C-alpha cells in the first residue's frame, strides 16, 4: 500500500517516461567553478553635479571585471504625497558607455520607464520604485537616498561581465545628463520650487576579483561577447481627431538583428505620462472630487491599465511595402504581446512586438536583420478622442475605438529596438563588430 | 585588501567548491538556433457567433508550425462595478482540438477557471483577468476587446509546436462552444439583459515560417511528440449537513500517466463560485451593508483565500481500496500541495495533489499510471455547514470543521487529471499512440 | 510577404546567431527519469505538546528518501483583525536536525522571519502567510490549522533528498521547541488570555519510493551531499542617541565557505519588530487616531518598507582591520543587494551582503570561506534617533540620517550566515566533512 503500490503500478506506456532512466531527480551533482571575488567600489564623477549639468566618469582599474552599476543619488521633496513619480529614474535623463572613445550603446530615461512597465514585474518591480521613489507618502521635506541601476550588457548577467584586464588601452567610461526639471523635487508643474536642494550623486562598480588561472587566460586570450544594444527615434505623434480616425506611418531607420520593438505615446510635459488624463480615480490631479482637473495629472499615480486611456487604436507593421503581419488593436500588443513572451503585466500606453520567443532572455531566441531592409514602416491608427473626459460616467462607460479627448496632449512618440551586436576584445584594445 | 583579500582566503573546503573547475560564471557560451520567423495569422470561423452557438475553425496551412493560439472577443457590460467575473473565460464554454477526425484534447471553461487558480500567479495572472474580464470599474454600455489564450499542448510552449508542414493529410480542427448565458453581459442573475448584444469573435493563430534546412526535416522524417491531456469527470456533490458531518466515495474514472489531480466544488448558478457565500466583505451582495443578501455573490470579487467559506474539510486517495496516503485536511490540497510543487496561491475552494515534483513544467517529473489501476477512489468528507451565513461574527469567529450554512449550493464537483501521451505524425499523418 | 519576408532577409550579422545551428526551439527532447512514487506520513511525536515545552521525533523508514517536511499546528485566536503576527510561525520557536546524535543543521523561529523577508516573494510569500497567520480579519475564537514548512537542505530541493534506505545505522531526529508566549493566541502584550487552549502539533514528512535498480545504489553505494547549514549569533545592540550617531563593531564568529550575511536588528518584546514604532498608518497601535501609542505595535502589520523607521545608517565589513568594502548606506544592504542578487522585496530592518551571485540558488555561486579568515568584523553607525514617532509630520517629512526615538527598543541584533558543507554517507551511517 501507499506509495509502494503506486511503483507496481507499471505498464508499456511508462516505456516513454521511465523506461532506461537518463536522469534521476534525487542526486544533483553541482559544478565547481572559478574562484572569485566581489567588491563594489566608488567611482569619481568629473564635473559639476546639478540640475541640467553632464557629468562623467572614467571606471577605475581596481579589479579584473566589471559587472553591476549602481547611481546614488540624494533628493528632498517639495510636495506632498503622490506628487512624485520615478524622480531618481527621471533626474538620469541619458547615460552612454563608451569603450576606448567608441559608444557602446546609450539609454534614456523614458526607456528605463518602458523597460521598467515591460521587463520587471511583480516585487522586483515594486522593490524598483522603492529605489527611484518615495512610496511610503511621505511630506515636504523628507530626503531619501535612491539607486539607479544601469542596464547595459554586463550589468544584466555576469556572463557578459566586461574584462577590464583585457582592455589595457582602452579607457571604458559612463556619461551623464542630468534633468533639468524634477516634479515633486525642484519643480511643481512648470512653476520652480523655492529653495529646492541641489542632487548629491554617486557611482558605484562592482568587480570581480579572478583567481590567476582566469586571470592570465583573460589578459592574454581574444574575446568575443555577444551583446545587445537600444536604438531610439523620438517622433512626432499625428494630432488625433475628435471627430475622424487619424492615421500615421512612421518609416523605422532601424539597424542589426533586433529582438523586438517597443513604443508608447507620451506627454512631454509630464514624466511617464503614456496615457490621456480622466476624471477618474488616479488618471488626474484630485480626481472625483470638486478640485478635479484633468490638465493635471496624480503624479504618485501617473500609470494605468485602462486601455480605455490609451491612444492607439489599431497597428502594424509593413516590410518593402508588404504587411509583415495583419493588423491588430493596440490592446494586443499591450497585454497579448507581453503575456506571450514576458510573463508580467504592462501598463496601458507601452506597446511591444517580439521577435523573439523570450525577449527578455538573454541567450538569443528569434531576431529581424534589419539591416537587411530597405524600408520598414510602422502604421497606426488612432481612436477618436471624443470622450469627455471630465465625466467619470463617459470614461468608465464607452467604446473600443474611442478615447478621452485629453489624449491630444499625448504628441510625443518614442519608439525602441533592442539588438544583438560583437564586441571583440584582443590585444588590449574592445571594438564592435558592426556599425549598421 | 577589499575583494583581493578575500580570494587568498583559500582552504581545504574550497576543494568542493572551486577545486578544478568545470564551469564559469562570467563567460556565457550562448547556442546558435535555426533561423525562424513568426507571423500571426486570422483564421476564418464557420458558423454563426453567438450566444449558445457552436463554431469551428480549420486552421489554414500558411506556415510550417503553429504555436499559440488566440480567440478574441469583443464584449458590451449591461452592469456596473463588480457585476462581471471572467465574462470571455466563460464564454469559451468549451474547446476541442482535433487533428484529422480525431480528438486530441478538450479544454472547458471551468477547467480555465481551475489552471488559472493554480499555475497562473502574480502579474501574469493579473494581466490574464486584463485579458478576459473588466477590471477598471467600468459602467453600463462599456465595450473591450478580450483575448482568451488557448492552453493545449503546443500553446504552451514552442518545443511542442504542432508541424502543420508534417501534416499534409490530416486537417487541424478547432471546435468551440459558446456559452448561452454570461454574468454582467447578457444576464443578471436569471433574468436576461435587455437589448444585449451579440458576441464579435475572431481567431488568431501564431505561424512559424522555418528555414529550407529544418523544413525539409519537419516533412520527411516521422515524429514523436510527449503531450499533456485533460481528462474531466463532473460528479454530483453530497448534500453537506449542518447536523452532521457528510462522506462520499467517487470512483476515479482517469487512464494514461497522470501528473497531479485537481478538483473543486462549484455552484452552477454563478460561474467560479468555488466557496459558500457569505456577510463578509467581497463574499456576496452588498456584504456587510442593510442590503447584503447570501443569496447572490458579489461576482467581481466570487474568488475567496478563506478557507472558512471550503466545504470539504478532509481527503484521502485510495488505491484498489488501500489508502494511497493517510486523511489531510482540505486546506492542505488547497494550500501545502500549491506551496510544495508550484510555489503561487491557490484560492480556497479549488485542490490539489499532485504525482509530480513539478506539475506546471512540461518536462516529466513522476506520474501515476491510472491504465493500471482497476479501482481509484477519491473518498471525502464534509464540513458541518451550520454557520450563520448571514453573520459575521459567526463566519470570522468560528472553528476548523464548519462552514456556512450557504455551502449546500456547491452541488458540482469537477475533478481533473492532467496526463501524458505520444503524438506521432509520419506520412503526413497524426496519431495518438494510447486511447486509453 | 508575411513572415516568410523576413526569413529572406538575412545577412553576414546572422551568422553569429543563426549560422550552423546547435539547437532548435521546436524540438524539445525530454530527458527519461527514474520512477518513484510520494507519500506523505506521519510521524510520532515525543513529549508533551504546549506552550514552551520541547518534542522530539525520529523519522519513521517507510521509504528511501525523505523530502518535504511540514509541522501542523491547530491555534485559537484570543483577539480580533490585526492582533496576530505570524503565530504558527513564532510557535516554531527553533528546530534541530540530527543524524545519528549529530546536529546537521538548526533553525529559529527569527530566522523563519528574515528568510520569509528575504528569499519568499509575490505569491508564494503571501501563500505562506496564509500557512502561518490569519490573513481574512478573522475574530476572537477563530480556529485554523496552521503549516509550517522546514526549510532544511533536503527540505528545500529533491536532488539533496536524505537518503533514510543509505542510513540504517543512524536514526534522523527532530528536536522541536515550542513558544511559551504568542501574540494574540494566549499573550495580548504581556498580559495573558484566560482560557487560551493548547497547541495541537502533527509532523509529516514526504518519503520518496524508489524502484529495485536505484533503491540498490543507494543503499550500497557511498554518497557526498553539498549541504547548506545556518550559523546565527545573538548580539545586543548599542543604544542609538538622539544627539549623536552611535556605532559599534561585533566580531563575527562563523566558519565554513559562507554563501552571504544576513542581519536584522528586532525589539525581543514584539515578534518581527524589525523597525521603530511610530504614529504612522500601520506603524502602532491605532495610528492615525486618538488612541494612537508608539508603545505597542499594530500586530497585523508589524513589518513596513520604509527606511525612515529602519535604525541602521552605514554598515562595512572588515577582514583582518582591513575594509572589505568601501562603507554603505543601510539602505543599501535592504534594497540593493537583494535587488542584484534575490529579484523580490524585502522589508525595511532586514539587511543582506551576498557572497554569491545567486544566494538563493542551491548550485554555488561564490562564496567566502570563514575558517581562513582570522578576524571578521561588522562595523555598524546608528542614525541619530532624534524624530517624535508621536508626530507623522515628523516621521513622513525628516532626512536620511534620522529615525523615530522609539528605535532605542531595537536592543537585539541577530546576524545569520549561510555557509556549504559536506555529508558523507557511507555504511549505515552520515557525517559531516568539517566540523569549522
Ligand atoms: C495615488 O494613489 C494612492 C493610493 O490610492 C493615494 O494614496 C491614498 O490616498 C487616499 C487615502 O485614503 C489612502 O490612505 C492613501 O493610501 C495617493 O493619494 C495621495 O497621497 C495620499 C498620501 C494623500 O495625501 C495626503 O493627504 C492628506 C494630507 O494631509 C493633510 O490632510 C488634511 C485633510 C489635513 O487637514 C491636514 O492637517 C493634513 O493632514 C495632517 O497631516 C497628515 C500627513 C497626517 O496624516 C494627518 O493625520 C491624519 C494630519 O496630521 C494630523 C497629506 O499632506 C497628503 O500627503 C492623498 O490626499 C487625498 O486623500 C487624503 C486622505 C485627503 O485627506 C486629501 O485631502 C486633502 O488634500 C486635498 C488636496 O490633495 C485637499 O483638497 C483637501 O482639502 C485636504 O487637505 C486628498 O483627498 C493624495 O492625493 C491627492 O493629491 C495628489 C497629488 O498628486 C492628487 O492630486 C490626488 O488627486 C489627490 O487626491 C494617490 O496620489
Ligand atoms: C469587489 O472588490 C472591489 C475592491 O474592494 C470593490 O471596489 C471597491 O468598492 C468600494 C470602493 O470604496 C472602492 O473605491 C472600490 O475599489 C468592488 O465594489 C464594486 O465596484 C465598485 C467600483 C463600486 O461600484 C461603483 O459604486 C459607485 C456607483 O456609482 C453610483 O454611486 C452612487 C452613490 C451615486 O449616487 C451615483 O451617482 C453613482 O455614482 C456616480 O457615478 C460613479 C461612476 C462615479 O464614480 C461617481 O462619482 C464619484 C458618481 O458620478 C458623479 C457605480 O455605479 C459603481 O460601479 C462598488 O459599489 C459600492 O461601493 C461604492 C463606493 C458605493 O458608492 C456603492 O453604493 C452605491 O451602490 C449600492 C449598490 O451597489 C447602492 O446600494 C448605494 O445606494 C449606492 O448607489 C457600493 O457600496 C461595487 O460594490 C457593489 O456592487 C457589487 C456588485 O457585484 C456588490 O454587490 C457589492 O457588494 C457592492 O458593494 C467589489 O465588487
Ligand atoms: C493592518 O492593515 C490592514 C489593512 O489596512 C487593516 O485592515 C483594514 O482596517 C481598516 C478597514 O477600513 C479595512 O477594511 C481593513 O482591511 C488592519 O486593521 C485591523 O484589522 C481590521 C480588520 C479592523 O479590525 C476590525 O475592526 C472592526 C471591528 O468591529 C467592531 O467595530 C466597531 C466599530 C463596531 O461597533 C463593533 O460592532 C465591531 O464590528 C462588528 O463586528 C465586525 C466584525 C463586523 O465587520 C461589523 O460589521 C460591519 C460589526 O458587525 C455588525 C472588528 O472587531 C475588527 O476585527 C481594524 O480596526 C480599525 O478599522 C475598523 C474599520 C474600525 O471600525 C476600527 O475601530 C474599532 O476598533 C477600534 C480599536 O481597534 C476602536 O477604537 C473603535 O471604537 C472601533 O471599535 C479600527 O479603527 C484593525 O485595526 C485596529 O486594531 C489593530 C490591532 O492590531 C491596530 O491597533 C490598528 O491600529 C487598529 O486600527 C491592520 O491591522
Ligand atoms: C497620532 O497622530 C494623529 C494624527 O495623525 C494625532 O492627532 C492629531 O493631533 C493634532 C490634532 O490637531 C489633529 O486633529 C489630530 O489628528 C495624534 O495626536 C493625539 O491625538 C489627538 C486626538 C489629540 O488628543 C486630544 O488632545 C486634546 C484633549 O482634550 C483636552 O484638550 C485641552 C486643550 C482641554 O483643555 C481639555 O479640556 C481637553 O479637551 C476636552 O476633552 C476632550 C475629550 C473633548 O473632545 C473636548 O471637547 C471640546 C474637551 O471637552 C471638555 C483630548 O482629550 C485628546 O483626545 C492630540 O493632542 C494634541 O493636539 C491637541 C489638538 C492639543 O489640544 C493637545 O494638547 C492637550 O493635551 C496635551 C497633552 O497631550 C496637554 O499638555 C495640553 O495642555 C492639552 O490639554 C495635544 O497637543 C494627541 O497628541 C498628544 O498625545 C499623544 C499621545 O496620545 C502624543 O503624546 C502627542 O505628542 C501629543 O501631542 C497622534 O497620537
Ligand atoms: C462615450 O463618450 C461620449 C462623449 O463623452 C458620451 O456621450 C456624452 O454623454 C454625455 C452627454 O451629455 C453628451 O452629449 C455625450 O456626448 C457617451 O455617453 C453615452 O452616449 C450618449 C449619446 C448618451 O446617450 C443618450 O442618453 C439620452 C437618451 O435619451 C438617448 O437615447 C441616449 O442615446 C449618454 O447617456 C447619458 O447622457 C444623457 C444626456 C442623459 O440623458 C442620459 O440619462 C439617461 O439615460 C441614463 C442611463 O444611460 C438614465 O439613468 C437616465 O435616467 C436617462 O434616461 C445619460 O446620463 C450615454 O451614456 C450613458 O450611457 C452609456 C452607455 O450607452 C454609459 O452607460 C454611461 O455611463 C451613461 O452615462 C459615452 O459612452
Ligand atoms: C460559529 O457558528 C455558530 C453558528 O452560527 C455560532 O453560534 C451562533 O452564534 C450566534 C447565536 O445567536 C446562535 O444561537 C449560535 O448558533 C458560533 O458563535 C459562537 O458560539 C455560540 C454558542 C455563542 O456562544 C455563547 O454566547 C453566549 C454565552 O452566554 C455562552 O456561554 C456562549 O457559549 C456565540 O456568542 C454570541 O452569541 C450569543 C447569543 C451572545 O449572547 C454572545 O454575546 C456574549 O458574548 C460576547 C462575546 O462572545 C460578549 O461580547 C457579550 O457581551 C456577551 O457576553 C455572542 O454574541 C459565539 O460567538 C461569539 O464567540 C465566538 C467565539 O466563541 C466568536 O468570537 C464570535 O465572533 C462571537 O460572536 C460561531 O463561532
Ligand atoms: C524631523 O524630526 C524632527 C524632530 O521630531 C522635527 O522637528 C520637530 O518638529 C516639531 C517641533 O515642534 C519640534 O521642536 C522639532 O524638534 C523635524 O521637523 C522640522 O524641523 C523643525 C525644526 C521645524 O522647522 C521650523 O519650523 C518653524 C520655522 O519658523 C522654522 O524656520 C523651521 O526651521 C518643523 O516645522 C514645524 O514645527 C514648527 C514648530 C512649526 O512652527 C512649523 O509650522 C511652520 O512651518 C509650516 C511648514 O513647515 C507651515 O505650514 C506653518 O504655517 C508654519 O510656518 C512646522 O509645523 C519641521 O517640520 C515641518 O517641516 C519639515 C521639513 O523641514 C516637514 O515638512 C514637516 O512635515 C513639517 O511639519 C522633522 O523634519
Ligand atoms: C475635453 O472635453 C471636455 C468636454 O467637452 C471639455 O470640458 C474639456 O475642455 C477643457 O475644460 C473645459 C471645462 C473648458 O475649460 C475648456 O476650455 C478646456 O479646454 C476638453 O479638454
Ligand atoms: C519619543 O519622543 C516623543 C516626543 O518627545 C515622546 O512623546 C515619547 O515619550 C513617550 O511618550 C510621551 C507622550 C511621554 O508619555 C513619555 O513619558 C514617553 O516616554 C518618546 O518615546
Ligand atoms: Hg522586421
Ligand atoms: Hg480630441
Ligand atoms: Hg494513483
Ligand atoms: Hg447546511
Ligand atoms: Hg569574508
Ligand atoms: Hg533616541
Amino acid at each position: 500500500a501507499g506509495g509502494l503500490s503506486q511503483l507496481v503500478a507499471y505498464g508499456a506506456q511508462d516505456v516513454y517516461l521511465t523506461g532506461n532512466p537518463q536522469i534521476t531527480f534525487f542526486k544533483t551533482v553541482y559544478r565547481r567553478y572559478t574562484n572569485f571575488a566581489i567588491e563594489s567600489i566608488q567611482q569619481t564623477i568629473n564635473g559639476s553635479v546639478g540640475f541640467g549639468n553632464k557629468v562623467s566618469t572614467q571606471i577605475s582599474r581596481n579589479g579584473d571585471l566589471i559587472t553591476d552599476i549602481v547611481v546614488e543619488f540624494v533628493l528632498t521633496k517639495g510636495g506632498n504625497g503622490g506628487t512624485t513619480y520615478y524622480p531618481a529614474e527621471e533626474l538620469l535623463q541619458d547615460v552612454e558607455l563608451e569603450i576606448g572613445g567608441q559608444r557602446i550603446d546609450k539609454h534614456y530615461n523614458d526607456w528605463f520607464r518602458t523597460y521598467d512597465a515591460l521587463f520587471r514585474m511583480n516585487d522586483d518591480r515594486y522593490n524598483y520604485r522603492r529605489m527611484t521613489d518615495w512610496v511610503n507618502n511621505e511630506l515636504v521635506g523628507a530626503q531619501k537616498r535612491f539607486y539607479v541601476p544601469l542596464i547595459f550588457f554586463f550589468n544584466q548577467t555576469p556572463g557578459l561581465a566586461l574584462p577590464l584586464i583585457a582592455l589595457q588601452y582602452h579607457e571604458v567610461k559612463l556619461y551623464f545628463t542630468l534633468a533639468s526639471q524634477v516634479q515633486g523635487v525642484n519643480y511643481n508643474g512648470s512653476s520652480a520650487i523655492a529653495g529646492a536642494a541641489q542632487p548629491t550623486m554617486s557611482v558605484w562598480v562592482d568587480y570581480i576579483f579572478l583567481d590567476t588561472q582566469e586571470r592570465t587566460r583573460f589578459a592574454q586570450l581574444p574575446h568575443e561577447y555577444l551583446i545587445e544594444q537600444l536604438q531610439f527615434t523620438g517622433s512626432e505623434t499625428a494630432t488625433p481627431s475628435a471627430t475622424t480616425q487619424a492615421s500615421q506611418n512612421i518609416r523605422l531607420n532601424f539597424n542589426h538583428p533586433t529582438k523586438y520593438l517597443a513604443w508608447n505615446f507620451n506627454n512631454p510635459t509630464n514624466y511617464g505620462q503614456y496615457t490621456a488624463l480622466a476624471n477618474i480615480p488616479g488618471a488626474c490631479s484630485g480626481a472625483g472630487t470638486a478640485a478635479a482637473t484633468v490638465t493635471t495629472p496624480d503624479y504618485g499615480n501617473t500609470g494605468t491599465y485602462n486601455e480605455q486611456l490609451a491612444v492607439l487604436d489599431s497597428a502594424k507593421i509593413q516590410l518593402n511595402g508588404q504587411d509583415r503581419f495583419a493588423t491588430r488593436k493596440g490592446s494586443y500588443f499591450n497585454k497579448v504581446q507581453p503575456y506571450q513572451s514576458i510573463g508580467g503585466v504592462t501598463p496601458a500606453g507601452v506597446y511591444l512586438y517580439s521577435f523573439a520567443l523570450k525577449p527578455a532572455g538573454r541567450q538569443p531566441s528569434g531576431t529581424c536583420n534589419f539591416s537587411r531592409i530597405d524600408n520598414a514602416t510602422l502604421s497606426l491608427t488612432y481612436k477618436t478622442c471624443s470622450i469627455d473626459a471630465t465625466s467619470p460616467a463617459a470614461v468608465l462607460g464607452n467604446t473600443e475605438t474611442v478615447t478621452a479627448n485629453t489624449a491630444t496632449l499625448l504628441t510625443a512618440l518614442n519608439i525602441y529596438a533592442k539588438n544583438y551586436n560583437v564586441l571583440r576584445i584582443m590585444s588590449g584594445m574592445g571594438g564592435l563588430a558592426y556599425a549598421n
